DNA sequence: ACGTTAATGACGATTAACCG
DNA sequence: CGGTTAATCGTCATTAACGT
């Protein structure tokens, strides 16, 4: 199915730009070629597109984070790897980031709990690394630091709608956001 | 007495929690203690509630930022004041932050341009202070740093839904997020 | 003013009725 | 299999039509 992939990619782009509710199934159909309710030959309803997109990305993030900590010999290398991983993600899959923290509530209850579980576990991987690096760090403080870092890195979605970010933009942004993130986590640590 | 204010405060809470489109006038009426499309005796349509909320907050933020830079003797004091101001906003008016960067697209075109103007000008205030502190800093890098800081500070809206909001939580979060922000901006600066 | 309860009218997700 | 186009059917914002 290259129509199945074409619909999901159209849905991803349109949900990011316009939001879930304001996107008309016919618009997704149209953008993929064929449309109105051709969609139902691939999917059983709107919601199922959103579910595939968000269950997919939330599972990928958790698996990728675990892979990073698995391969890392030491906790400093693990943190560096998690930053790199999430930075690649934030720069590369901005649309799925924007959908995940704008449209989570529009999931069927079952799917919503599955995505919240994968997200909670992704935060816990970061919290686990930060607390092992600083045994004096309270759970609550580690969580706050983690969310703050995701916010810092996910600030290209908020400064990038459909802009350049090919040449010096990609490499420059990566350098600056990594430096900001590394310094942020060091200062949090020396206050706490 | 304050029926207009009661509707806006209900609309602010519900738009933040459920998003603009999924909120029914009747839900806002209900919560304000005034069933139904009574709303039309105060406002000419849904959209006008969203417009008042977002034109209001975007104008406030710009005015507040200008006030901070006006009163500050030195650029270090100005940056500290802008951080404090935005931190107070992020901790205190989380609902309006969430609505502004989730539901901007659902404004009438005129209102959307007014809010984007006030947002652009608010970013420019931060950019002005950062470039005067570091004349070697390019415009593009200052903007990236500004957006990164807003992202970092607006990470309590994403970790806090009507939670606490208590003594130690407010003051603790403020301390930690300020330390992260100050360190982030110092490290960005010494890379650039 | 303000509010209440019935229309009205769109719009948009499913679904039915028909082809390869 | 996928697709099509013309019904349904619910759900709202918005208006009417009536009291305050």
């Amino acid at each position: 199915s290259d129509r199945r992939f074409q619909l999901l990619a159209a849905a991803e782009r349109l949900f990011a730009e316009r939001g879930f509710l304001a996107v008309r199934l016919e618009d997704i159909g149209a953008a993929a070629g064929v449309s109105g309710p051709a969609i139902y030959r691939h999917f059983p309803n709107k919601e199922s597109l959103l579910v595939e997109l968000l269950v997919g990305v939330s599972a990928r993030l958790l698996a990728g984070a675990r892979d990073v900590t698995t391969r890392s010999a030491n906790l400093a290398a693990a943190l560096d790897g998690l930053i790199e991983f999430h930075l690649d993600f934030a720069l590369g899959e901005a649309d799925l980031i924007r959908i995940q923290d704008r449209d989570l509530a529009h999931l069927p209850a079952v799917a919503e709990r599955q995505v919240r579980k994968a997200q909670r576990q992704y935060v816990e991987v970061w919290v686990g690394v930060l607390r092992e690096l600083n045994p004096g760090l309270a759970e609550a403080d580690a969580r706050l630091m983690a969310h703050a870092v995701f916010g810092l890195l996910n600030s290209t979605p908020h400064s990038m709608k459909a802009a350049d970010s090919k040449p010096a933009r990609t490499v420059r942004a990566r350098a600056v956001l990594r430096a900001m993130t590394v310094a942020a986590l060091s200062a949090a640590d020396r206050c706490l």
